[PDB]
């Protein structure tokens, strides 16, 4: 069989609900992965920051083992060793009250919404019926907006102060939720200046500033918390993918308890979320993320990185810009020029394969275990790749 | 550190959004799990039915571990070598065209009403933003009654229904066994107003009762089935829906994400916990062991002034008690002291739904435990 019999295979027995790069992989270790015939290629998506320490990491896999031995599930009907050693561990390493355990990332979303509004009927004095979320435009009137006829979710422009306080004053709002960095909306980085207002703001009309760290956070810009990069320290934090290295679906909600207890019992959520299971596996992910340096070794890799790739690229026609902090960068092209996704195939060719995000930016967001060398060697991939549509205008 | 000292530890660091049964578990085996104390219990819930095969069930740690060194996940941004197999083997199985993976029976859900929704519109050509979908007691949602064909015909007749969702036998409604002649019935009916006949089999499927899918038993092939829990053997979260073409196809590529659906992890693990299902005959198990152990039961408790009922089907039983008389919570309490873990649902009705490896003797000796536990309650009225 080859890598095409398989994509074959799945198109006739799995729904189309994904449009993938046209490779197949077998394995992983670390930076790299290998597809049926063998072929290695520089994971640069790292399955969108879930293996930040690297695939495949044999110290989280062996915690893995040791729990699956035991114990793996039995529900939250009852009470296991393993989750109260991951809420006392997870806690104490972030600096909260309490710490909320789920399966995925939406899971934590979804949770942080009903989180938000609770907070804000039993404190804040504000109706459920009309309390607010402000969000960010991801990308960029007519519209009952008074009490009870209410959008739920206000969008407010990334990196705004005056509109974010514009907001703010509406006192229906409960809470502001917000990216570190916007991932989806290609990688866009705030001022430095940005997140110390919004904290400030927040602490002023009394609203939750939440955090979500689910793609920002464990690594991925250099700090634990890519908010520690701005001395601020939110209400709520989210975190969630690398939570885990990729080898179960984990993720968090962490709360002091004057926001954590506004939750009511007997509300159902999954089975899965806070198993014996995913609490070791946590915790060991965690553990690896520390001692083997990773932050720091994405922290000191990283704005080299980027800066030597913008002169490099400095005269390309077919490149927009070059952002990133840490190892979570991107290259933003000229949609008008080249087709984003031949230059994702091209890539894969040239042995990196990566994602496109708005047809425009690709994601450039390697395993935090990468060398300076491996770097370099994927600078070279990337100028050349870069340079074969360049080539053609 | 004790029972206690784990429970305290729980409340002062993880927020309080559950309410457990004040039992602290560190681990499993088949039908047995072992608490902080080396205290043995009788698993009477399975993790709500995730655990059918049994607690950590060695052939299916070891598909884990044989994938888990190979690779754990790398997103649907890309393809491995490993869901295809899932997908291949899940389809064969069922008898559906194709199958959709994910993570939880929540996804599950949501996506089911995705589909139903857009079937409705580019198929039946429901009007836009209007396609209803009707679901049974317990915005574009329609309530009818279970086991209720009457009332069930009276909204299909809706042109706007694109979709009845509905278990085999009811979970959370405290296990309500249809008449047999309802599913036959609704398949007719559906058919007929064309209308998707969606199964949630995430608790009923997998052995629990019997059969593969409960729906089997009533010899009805519904258009889209929702598969879950019991669906990992309880090593990952994993769910699934399962659709012919004329269904499947609707859905079209980069409308969603959640990045551990269909990963290749959950691919190889989902393949060999149904595998160990189907080898050591755990259905029939199920259906052999199951309906005596009710009858038997019914027989014991037929003059409990507490006990309101008895229900079941294979191995997903439930005794309904009458609140009025006793407190529920205790029951599940003196169970625990008995030596059986359960829980409540309704404050009235309490779970049967042991691992489908249990034995005869075993059953047998649970038997007991239930009928104790249940005088302990009669005499002290």
């Amino acid at each position: 069989k080859s890598s095409q019999d398989y994509m074959n295979n799945e198109l006739t027995y799995g729904a189309h609900n994904y449009d993938p790069i046209p490779v197949v992989l077998k394995r992983g270790k670390g930076v790299f992965v290998y597809d049926i015939e063998d072929r290695r290629y520089y994971d640069f998506l790292s399955a969108y920051s879930s293996v930040n320490q690297g695939h495949c990491h044999p110290d989280i896999l062996n915690a893995m083992i040791n729990q699956a031995k035991k114990l793996t599930i039995c529900s939250r009907a009852f009470f296991s060793d393993s989750l109260g050693v991951c809420e006392r561990y997870l806690t104490n390493l972030f600096g909260y009250d309490k710490v909320l355990m789920m399966n995925t990332g939406a899971e934590a979303s979804e949770t942080a919404y009903k989180l938000c509004r609770k907070w804000g009927y039993e404190v804040k004095k504000i109706p459920e019926n009309s309390a607010k979320i402000i969000v960010c435009n991801n990308n960029f009137k007519c519209k009952n907006n008074f009490g009870p006829f209410v959008p739920n979710f206000l969008k407010v422009p990334y990196d705004d102060l005056e509109a974010l306080e514009k907001e703010l004053q509406d006192p229906n709002v409960c809470a502001f939720i917000v990216e570190p960095v916007q991932g989806e909306a290609g990688v866009i980085v705030p001022s430095d200046s940005y997140f110390p207002g919004v904290a400030s703001l927040c602490k002023k009309y009394n609203v939750l500033f939440v955090a979500d760290e689910v793609q920002t956070g464990l690594g991925r810009t250099g700090k634990l918390l890519c908010t520690h990069h701005y001395g601020v320290k939110p209400d709520v934090i989210l975190l969630g993918k690398a939570l885990s290295g990729g080898h179960y679906p984990i993720s968090a909600i962490l709360a002091n308890d004057d926001v954590m207890l506004v939750l009511k019992p007997g509300e159902h959520g999954s089975t899965y979320g806070g198993n014996p299971l995913a609490a070791a596996i946590c915790v060991e992910a965690l553990k690896v993320l520390i001692n083997e340096k990773l932050c720091e070794n994405a922290d000191k890799l990283g704005a080299p990185f980027l800066q030597n790739l913008k002169e490099q690229l400095k005269d390309s026609k077919v490149v927009r810009e070059v952002r990133g902090k840490g190892l979570l960068c991107a290259i933003e092209f000229k949609n008008d020029l080249v087709n984003v996704w031949d230059i994702c195939l091209k890539f894969k060719e040239n042995g990196l394969i990566t994602r496109s995000v708005h047809d425009k930016t690709v994601r450039l967001t390697p395993p935090l275990c990468i060398t300076k060398e491996q770097l370099d060697e994927c600078t070279e991939i990337i100028v050349k790749t870069v340079k074969f549509f360049d080539d053609n205008l």
